[PDB]
C-alpha cells in the first residue's frame, strides 16, 4: 500500500556505477520508509531541479547552485554530506603547467571548459568572478563548452582541446590520486571562496511527517548498520544539518547574473 519512493541524482557523475554507488542508501531508505525506491537519474541539473519543481520525485542529490534555485521554487534541504577530512568546497581553475597560463586572468581570449550550466564549481562561481571586470564568459574567453562532467573537464586540460577549465575541488583531489601522470600535468591558478556541500533537498509536495522522517534518518545514518554500509559506499562520513548561510556567496553572484 506505500507509494513508490523516488530518488533523482545526475547521471554523469559515475558513469556505469551510479547504481554500485547509490544502491546501499537507497535500501536504507526502504528499510527507514518501508517504501519501494526507484532511482531516478537524468544527464543535467536542469532537468533533475524540473523533477523536483513538478513533484514527479520525493528525493534528491543535487549540487549547491542547484539547491540555490530549487529552494526558490520550495525544495527543502534535508542533511549535506561531511566527507572524511571534513573538507572545506571550492571551484579550482586548472591548466596544464606547461601552458604558460598562470593566472584566470592570462585565460582571457583563451578556450575554456564548464560542466553543467547550474555547477557553481563547474560554471557559477566564474561567471559570478567575470562580473567584477564587467564580463561574461562568451566576452573574456575565446570559446566555452559544456563537458556535463568535472573528468571530462579535467581530460580536456589533459589534452589541450581547452587552456583551462572550472572544477569541484573534491574531484580534482580524487582524481590526482586515481591519474597521476594528469595531476603531475596540472596546476590550480585560481580558487573560488569557499560554499557549503551540496545538499540533499525533498521536492516542495512532500509531507511534513515524511520530511521529518527522512531528515531523522539521513542525520542518524552513522549509528546504523545498512547506514554505515551506505554511507562507506559514498566515501561519505555522516550527514549533518544545513547552514543556509553556506550557500548566501551563490546566492549574491546569482543575483548580479
Amino acid at each position: 500500500s506505500p507509494g513508490v519512493f523516488r530518488v533523482a541524482v545526475s547521471s554523469m557523475i559515475s558513469p556505469l556505477e551510479t547504481m554500485k554507488g547509490y544502491g546501499p542508501v537507497l535500501s536504507y531508505i526502504e528499510q527507514q520508509t518501508g517504501r519501494k525506491v526507484e532511482l531516478v537519474q537524468r544527464r543535467t541539473y536542469r532537468e533533475v531541479n524540473e523533477l523536483i519543481r513538478e513533484n514527479k520525485i520525493d528525493l534528491a542529490f543535487i549540487c549547491t547552485y542547484s539547491f540555490v534555485e530549487a529552494e526558490l521554487f520550495g525544495a527543502r534541504p534535508v542533511a549535506v554530506p561531511q566527507v572524511e577530512g571534513n573538507p572545506y568546497y571550492q571551484a579550482v581553475v586548472i591548466t596544464r603547467r606547461d601552458s604558460g597560463i598562470n593566472s584566470l586572468e592570462e585565460l582571457r581570449n583563451k578556450r575554456f571548459a564548464f560542466t553543467d550550466p547550474m555547477s557553481f564549481s563547474g560554471h557559477i562561481a566564474l561567471r559570478g568572478e567575470l562580473v567584477k571586470v564587467d564580463r561574461t564568459p562568451e566576452t573574456f574567453f575565446a570559446s566555452t563548452f559544456y563537458t556535463y562532467s568535472h573528468d571530462n573537464s579535467l581530460r580536456a586540460v589533459y589534452d589541450g582541446i581547452v587552456d583551462g577549465a572550472t572544477i569541484d575541488s573534491l574531484v580534482f583531489r580524487s582524481s590526482n590520486i586515481l591519474y597521476p601522470e594528469i595531476g603531475a600535468a596540472l596546476q590550480v591558478v585560481h580558487v573560488s571562496p569557499l560554499v557549503g556541500a551540496p545538499p540533499v533537498v525533498v521536492s516542495p509536495g512532500l509531507s511534513e511527517e515524511d520530511y521529518q522522517l527522512i531528515r531523522r534518518a539521513f542525520l542518524n545514518m552513522h549509528n546504523e548498520p545498512l547506514g554505515k554500509q551506505a554511507l562507506d559506499t559514498l566515501f561519505i562520513d555522516r550527514f549533518v544539518m544545513v547552514n543556509s548561510g553556506h550557500y548566501d556567496y551563490i546566492r549574491e553572484i546569482a543575483g548580479k547574473i
